[PDB]
């Protein structure tokens, strides 16, 4: 028993973390094969990142302006390609500790494990929601960029998201691995608007099954709901709606709780309209939403 | 900017975890050199556990027992040795993954990141405080017993917990890596107290420093106070009392922050005897104590 925030283990993915200096530039590169990837603004000083025209500033740079380096293992760069906002380093050799991977661009909601770098060495592991206006509330220092977010499927390490910027609201934007960034946000250090930031209501409800599953039973109402009713109360504070999609991906957990998924939405009903009086769940004074349903069942079963 | 609970990067502890099987029992061994350690109560089965003579129970098994495998590779046991609550089952293999590591008991209060396994392989990555009464708040499941707590010194993995025992409370136990138990707690299913669960007085402080160097000085008030006035309030909460020793190991936060540790600390009585009023600090609605200092100089320098 016992329920915790809980990334996935980063031992693939740290043998695949390198350095990247680019002139006075350094931050965290990601090394798959014959190919290293990092963030496009390593070219970039500090006063480039006002207005910088990346393909003019690209130009500058030749392969050899680019140091890759493994920890003591300086690899040699045999060409270079921009990728939307990311940089592609050919290199001569290709990382012997390349995992099984894939590219994934993830969707609003889901989850993912951050191995926070500093200059190509793993410094720690958190797990991170996508929220809904594509904003992460990571933890990154300068050197951090460059660090990589990532899901484990048995075999394979599917990497979704690498770090870029930090927003004067101190919330975090990134890429996929392609280098398009999640959300409106560009690599620019200029003021960029995050929307509202709106509470993933599946995630909160699987959370709320997670802790009937861990005995936390009291939130637990006699009252049931709609989804139109539920929804128009989860507009009002700023929840995403519940679709049909939500209520069936919760049924496994609806069916080993033995609680019906309204019944569930009516109890986060009356928390949101009546808080949580002074209690907790889970060891939480809050409504959380950063485990999916996914989450909740891998923990819970194996 | 930003700040998370962060687990060391687990690449170094995942090849050392092992998994054990003795009769029908199956559970996480850690692997070192040519040693691999498990919980003792391996050799029981669940009708031992109500009352298990350990030695009684260790002779009838000899050498040839004890399957131990590392992901579909079986080694073989030429060697065994109970210490305290751990067996020791030499091998013929030494672990070629085996990293630079010391075996360390820590001190309540001091944080560390569990890999938690189940029957041997890595499932996933927390950080956890050994609490005053000497639990903890993880997640484990069936096959998680065994699975360790460390820290990471640069090169050296210091292994500093092995889970054995869940508690009829739910919250853990669990012994050192040379099989003393933390606390009073004995790996026997029958019931046992946890003592009173205090809070870690100066992690909540390194907290409120952390809060503070990342923006949110809401609760920075217009007060200050002495030790014994602080610890009289202290002792009402079930607070740790505050020891100098304390105060100067917060020194370089206040340093940095320009903020006295007593003047922190009668921010901290007035958020005990106010509460919160429904406002929050870095993203949570209660005082959070499981951030030592250490930690979060780690996380904000580098």
């Amino acid at each position: 028993s016992g329920f915790r925030k809980m990334a996935f283990p980063s031992g693939k993915v740290e043998g695949c973390m390198v350095q990247v200096t680019c002139g006075t530039t350094t931050l965290t590169g990601l090394w798959l094969d014959d190919v290293v990837y990092c963030p496009r603004h390593v070219i970039c000083t500090s006063e480039d990142m006002l207005n910088p025209n990346y393909e003019d500033l690209l130009i500058r740079k030749s392969n050899h302006n680019f140091l890759v380096q493994a920890g003591n293992v300086q690899l040699r760069v045999i060409g270079h390609s921009m990728q939307n906002c990311v940089l592609k380093l050919k290199v001569d050799t290709a990382n012997p500790k390349t995992p099984k991977y894939k590219f994934v661009r993830i969707q609003p909601g889901q989850t993912f494990s951050v191995l926070a770098c500093y200059n190509g060495s793993p410094s720690g592991v958190y797990q991170c929601a996508m929220r809904p206006n594509f904003t992460i509330k990571g933890s990154f220092l300068n050197g951090s960029c460059g660090s990589v977010g990532f899901n484990i499927d048995y075999d394979c390490v599917s990497f979704c998201y690498m770090h870029h910027m930090e927003l004067p609201t101190g919330v975090h934007a990134g890429t996929d691995l392609e280098g398009n960034f999640y959300g409106p946000f560009v690599d620019r250090q200029t003021a960029q608007a995050a929307g509202t930031d709106t509470t993933i209501t599946v995630n909160v409800l699987a959370w709320l099954y997670a802790a009937v599953i861990n005995g936390d039973r009291w939130f637990l109402n006699r009252f049931t709901t709609t989804l139109n009713d539920f929804n128009l109360v989860a507009m009002k504070y700023n929840y995403e709606p519940l679709t049909q999609d939500h209520v069936d991906i919760l049924g496994p957990l609806s069916a080993q709780t033995g609680i019906a998924v309204l019944d569930m939405c009516a109890s986060l009903k009356e928390l949101l309209q009546n808080g949580m009086n002074g209690r907790t769940i889970l060891g939480s004074a809050l409504l959380e939403d950063e485990f999916t349903p996914f989450d909740v069942v891998r923990q819970c079963s194996g």
